[PDB]
């Protein structure tokens, strides 16, 4: 059974904003959920200063991306602190965020889509080549739990009994537009992070298949 929640009126509002903008310069979606990732691998490092035993769930700390090409899928995955489920409801949508409507507004005027992530709501960018995501995530304080949105005005919360197991950390599962399958490839990913996210304290590993020769 899942639990479904309404947005806070003006986050619904920069969703349907967001995926349904013109912008050209879309690729940022990607700095934006790295630098997302470090923020919560920051997050759990600091924390296991006091308490080294937080990282004993997955001891490794990175940042991982992975294509799922048969299903239209880029999955972008850190071992950081992870989120319980009263976090991802409380974080990811029901309570208003400080610069959801100032950021609107700043658009409005003029300001570059870019700019998302200084208005603290860059998660939301996603919708820029997803019209779906799953937030898997697993906080050592919780289960494993999923939460799912397609920019509508609510979205749902389930315990995570369908999905691999994460140590510690989240994975946000993207289910790319029709036209924004660039993403999914190996050269466009590199090059995405090497003029994006040039300082990064955390390993960017990319998972390739490749067909045996
Ligand atoms: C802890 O943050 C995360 O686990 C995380 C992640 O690992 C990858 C991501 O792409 C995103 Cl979006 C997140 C969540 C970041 C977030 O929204 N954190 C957050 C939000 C709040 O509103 C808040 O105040 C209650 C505190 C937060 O940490």
């Amino acid at each position: 059974a899942s639990e479904t929640f309404e947005f806070q009126a003006e986050i619904t509002q920069l969703m349907s904003l967001i995926i349904n903008t013109v912008y050209s310069n879309k690729e940022i979606f990607l700095r934006e959920l790295i630098s997302n990732a470090s923020d919560a691998l920051d997050k759990i490092r600091y924390k296991s200063l006091s308490d080294p035993k937080q990282l004993e769930t997955e001891p490794d700390l990175f940042i991982r991306i992975t294509p799922k090409p048969e299903q239209k899928v880029l999955e972008i995955r850190d071992s950081g602190i992870g989120m319980t489920k009263a976090e991802l409801i409380n974080n990811l949508g029901t309570i208003a965020k400080s610069g959801t409507k100032a950021f609107m507004e700043a658009l409005s005027a003029g300001a570059d889509v870019s700019m998302i992530g200084q208005f603290g709501v860059g998660f939301y960018s996603l919708f820029l080549v997803a019209d779906r995501v799953q937030v898997i995530s697993k906080s050592n304080d919780d289960e494993q739990y999923i939460w799912e949105s397609n920019a509508g005005g609510s979205f749902t919360v389930t315990l995570d009994e369908v999905n691999e197991r994460i140590g510690r950390g989240t994975i946000l599962r993207l289910f790319l537009k029709d036209d924004q399958l660039e993403y999914l490839e190996e050269k466009r990913i590199k090059e995405v992070i090497k003029r994006h996210s040039e300082f990064v304290a955390y390993p960017i590993q990319l998972v390739v298949t490749k067909e045996v020769e």
